[PDB]
């Protein structure tokens, strides 16, 4: 009902879903949606507006371990976001490139300050703190990213391994090798590590 | 001269760095040569072709450590390889997009069994040795990515150290965090950990 914010965003990922991230157009909005350009142009005035707005509503709806719990290990929590995170950007497609296209909101940068203090709080400095949300990140980012976008002995004999699953096995090796690499250098401390 | 594979390719990348990925266009690349569409069409077929060949182009220019050293340690391999990768990824706009955006060739394919091969000499199996690999990979993607395209108390105050670099740090630093989480793994075998 027709042009609330809601439903042009539940009518654009469900376009989303269709025809991609290039594909996508305030022009195949409006088509889906039943209204003149110019009504559209109204409540959404472009493109790069678009996919902002449907940026935030993918991490809203999907992206449930945001914050740490109660008690909560910075190893659980590490843990939990990234693979909620990945999970919120395969539910779309081009998730990932929606998500790297645009800048962060008041939300993004809230929930990081949260992070960032709790991080601090569980011994890290400001910065490790900060390289360890933001390495999290980018390798859930380049998984997904490489998910959704798409012969000799070894690497066959590997790859009946690699492809019955959806990278999850992988990422989640992957993620417990970082994990264990921060908790190394966050037990050395002032050491040669 | 006008039309080599080699000079399309090379006009295509300067293109690439006006235009970007979405604005790089065979008509563009046709304009830019001074050679009508049809008689580009001859050589180069779609954007699709054309992405494909700049992808390898890339890698067959700037990513000089794809394969490891006589004596060296897999650490270093990685170290070495990711470092590699990146900077390759980093010369031309949307670098990182366009190596997404294409299926592996004979080229990559034939190295990445090599690398197969070395890191299952030093310990790994093969799984093993291939999701470090493919976590190195996904990791740099995501750092790049980041870096192509694109306030609280605790953000602010680290933001002022994520700043001054473009990304090498942070890349860096959790280079070694993953590295260290695969001596650890590696050197675990069958004991928990
Ligand atoms: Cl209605
Ligand atoms: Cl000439
Ligand atoms: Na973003
Ligand atoms: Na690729």
């Amino acid at each position: 009902s027709r042009l609330d914010k809601s439903k042009v965003i539940n009518s654009a990922l469900e376009l989303l879903n269709e025809v991609g991230i290039e594909g996508l157009t305030t022009r195949k909005l409006a088509q889906k949606l039943g209204v003149e350009q110019p009504t559209l142009y109204w409540h959404v005035k472009n493109k790069r507006a678009l996919l902002d707005a449907l940026a935030v509503e993918i991490l809203a709806r999907h992206h449930d371990y945001s914050l740490p719990a109660a008690g909560e290990s910075w190893q659980s929590f590490l843990r939990n976001n990234a693979m909620s995170f990945r999970r919120a950007l395969l539910r779309y497609r081009d998730g990932a490139k929606v998500h790297l296209g645009t800048r962060p909101d008041e939300k993004q940068y809230d929930t990081v300050e949260t992070q960032l203090r709790f991080m601090t709080e569980n011994g890290f400095s400001l910065r490790d703190g900060l390289y360890a949300i933001s390495w999290v990140s980018h390798f859930t980012l380049g998984a997904v990213l490489e998910q959704q976008e798409h012969l000799p002995p070894l690497l066959r004999e590997a790859l009946q391994i690699m492809d019955s699953d959806d990278g999850e096995q992988a990422f989640l090796h992957g993620l417990e090798s970082a994990i264990r690499g921060i908790e190394v250098q966050l037990t050395a401390l002032l050491q040669i590590v």
